[PDB]
């Protein structure tokens, strides 16, 4: 079988197929109703490098020393040669390797001496809905170049990571959207959320042009698609940190052999992808790998997802979590930083930041709202996620929890020993400093795009980010 | 020939005790003062240090020679102007030698020479002890070695009061006593912050009595003439790179050879003026380009006004220009759309009342006076009545009954710009501006992280910073 990897960028459990209001998502929820929906599949990350870095080998990041995000990019650092690149497999099984979608990146925190990938087409502003993938570079050379030979195929798509983008042939009533409890009920939130589903929409009409174009080429009867976002959504609270918002991915399984209407809600990880496609084509999964097979006869049920967050472009940070089907437990190895340490990236490019800065100055956020707020952080938090699916009622410091609490922090030690954590190892001051030097420079050279002040106050924030969000469309 | 010393303070404005400032002591500025001339109505023609020395070094106001911008043509090539002398080269052409002396040993100037400022030299601002031995060190050694018998021209910087401030614990100010301007909050930030600012004048009091005692023991001073003024105002939040009182007007003493005692001089007098009164002093002609006026002696010309400019300031793009007589303050904003409180890296990392004033403004606490500086844009005009107005609060431009005087100001202002070509309505280049708003917009996020503080901390939470970096300080 062929197999692809349908990567969305930056999306939560947020097509219409899972329950979301107001989004129209024809094309992801028919290739879910057709095949297996997964609703408990986890990121090992919540930003694009470590979670690809994990998935594409099947490690968690921390395992291979990828786990700073960015790191390694030109320093002599390679994969450790027992771990081997999904491509690397899929080669021995005869495949030939191709990258496709318009996120032409891999963005894995190591170099490599192997090529990636056989074949490749060569804030971001998404491309039109009428691309034509299967008539770029790296689908034309194999087709040309490669006879009698199984592709696997990387498809990575931009949406749904910012700058969000209007879609007009089904726009969305910021009123009608459902916004999550950590966030304000405010104009400002919804005006934002109505775009960033409306992305999902530009890219649910990019996906039905995909399959258009595979079917055209005769390759769905034997080709296998897992389609999955690399983490989260890109909101303030989700996207970077290990709450569900974060980790929790979109998950379909297709293709010609997997039974339609399925829906599974075992624990699934994405390190879990690679294995299962090893399995899938025959291979058997080498003992070092720590993703598990969750298909087929061979599947290997987990008892615990896990997931890590070390330094996120200049801010530094130590978090690590456990989650089995029900509790989430994370902890802050730095409780005395705030949550909400200075990160270039959110500052310039999420509205919702300035509001809830303006708003807790002004006393108006929720308690709920206001956590994220906090000088500190306790170092232990611990959610039940049947009763707070929104993980805002933390009960580590509630006695009648202990016995949870404390079997989720031995797992976590037990699970850094095993896997030798590398994000217990302090990056050196030379890198620290390269990317505090590479985000002023990138954070000051933003904010002169826009004419405004690095220190402008949040209620002058909010006067841009209203006309920003405007031009946008909402 | 008698020898000439500029005595030059940084960022002081008329806060000595002899000018009636309660609590500060500075018996030795004092005494210069009492045996000497002291000026009340000195003012300098830009309020930050390179456009200020640039205009006092040459009699001219900067923005004549091109140097209006702080700071500008360091290495471009751009020299001054063949018909502009430095002052130095007028006292070498009298057979002075010239001393560069003071522990801040730097011209400041907006523009390059091909002939040296100084036949001879010695070598946020840490201020030194109080012990100096200035005439122990290589420009002073230099003359007496080499030149001794030559008049001297010696310019004397010394660093204070430039922030940082220092305590001096051995004649500790009381906050609580202090006196502060209505623009600034009756506030403990303010007046711990603005009691170090009068202990550092404090400091360079025992410096200038230091230098005058070893200045005795040298056998000079029978034959020297000094002025001793400050090059621009006081380094608080509405008063340095402003055009209000608070950062022109400067303490200016006469002292010496032939100046009777116990003379208090109640005339206009803009730092521009020092440079043909020293020339005049000295037996030279002041050639007829000069700006400045002479203001002593047998050939003093009045002024009816001053004037000066505001142009960029470190990264912060501005365009102002002030005129004032002995009443009427009258300052033109070219750029009202602009904020007052435009973002400087300068003020926000070394000023605490910024932070204050920002945090009271969120909660509505300044007074009416003082949130003027916090609106987001400026009237176009401004005009005070400085004699009922010292503070320069209550702004008479759309007060009909000063139109006349409004208009007289306004067309003065016209007069002057088209009379000296006013090179600050020149734009600078685009590489130039980019340049200077990368350097400083970095400096601010670097220091705000070497302080551990986010470059968009809450001014509340800069506020706790600045009560541990006062406390730190002495106060
Ligand atoms: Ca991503
Ligand atoms: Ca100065």
């Amino acid at each position: 079988p062929n197999i692809i990897w349908l990567v969305l960028e930056d999306i939560s459990l947020d097509l219409s197929v899972y329950g979301t209001p107001e989004v129209k998502t024809p094309n992801l929820d028919r290739l879910a109703n057709e095949g297996i929906r997964y609703n408990h599949a986890y990121a090992t990350a919540a930003v694009c490098s470590t979670a690809r870095s994990a998935f594409f080998t099947g490690m968690h990041a921390t395992s291979i020393g990828a786990q700073n995000h960015r790191s390694h990019l030109d320093d002599g650092y390679y994969l450790p040669k027992n771990i081997k690149m999904t491509s690397q497999f899929m080669r021995e099984a005869g495949y030939v390797n191709l990258l496709m979608g318009p996120k032409q990146k891999t963005d894995f925190n190591f170099s490599t001496t192997i090529n990636a990938f056989d074949a490749q087409d060569g804030a971001y502003t998404h491309a039109p809905t009428d691309l034509k993938l299967l008539e770029r570079p790296a689908w034309q050379t194999y087709i040309k170049k490669y006879s009698g030979q199984p592709f696997f195929a990387q498809i990575n798509y931009s949406e749904t990571h910012r700058t969000f983008i209007a879609d007009k042939k089904n726009p969305i009533d910021p009123s009608k959207v459902k916004i999550p409890s950590y966030y304000p009920d405010h104009d400002i939130t919804r005006r934002d959320w109505a775009l960033y589903l409306e992305t999902i929409q530009t890219v649910d009409q990019k996906v039905g042009n995909l399959f258009s174009e595979l079917e055209k080429a005769g390759v769905l009867e034997n080709t296998i698609v897992f389609i999955f976002g690399d983490h989260g959504r890109a909101m303030l609270r989700d996207k970077q940190w290990l709450y569900d918002g974060g980790l929790r991915v979109p998950l379909i399984v297709w293709g010609k052999g997997i039974e339609s209407n399925q829906v599974n809600n075992e624990l699934v990880s994405l390190i879990d992808v690679m294995p299962t496609t090893l399995d899938l084509v025959g291979l058997k999964v080498p003992d070092y790998v720590e993703g598990h097979i969750f298909l087929g006869k061979n599947k290997q049920k987990r008892d615990y997802i896990y997931a890590h967050k070390d330094r996120t472009d200049e801010t530094d940070d130590r978090v690590r979590a456990v989650r089995n089907l029900r509790f989430k437990y994370i902890k802050n190895f730095y409780p005395e930083k705030p949550y909400n340490d200075f990160n270039a990236y959110k500052h310039l490019q999420y509205p919702v930041l300035a509001l809830m800065e303006s708003m807790h100055a002004k006393k108006l956020l929720t308690h709920e709202q206001a956590l994220f707020f906090a000088p500190n952080r306790p170092q232990e938090e611990l959610y039940d996620t049947f009763n707070d699916p929104d993980e805002v009622n933390n009960l580590a410091l509630n006695k009648n929890y202990e016995e949870q609490l404390l079997t989720m922090r031995k797992e976590l030690q037990r699970w850094q020993k095993a896997t030798n954590d590398q994000g217990m190892i302090d990056e050196t001051p030379e890198v620290k400093e390269y990317w505090d030097d590479f985000f002023k420079k990138h954070y000051l050279t933003q904010m002169r795009l826009r004419g405004l002040s690095p220190k402008i106050t949040p209620d002058d924030y909010l006067i841009f980010w209203d006309k920003f969000l405007t031009e946008q469309g909402k």
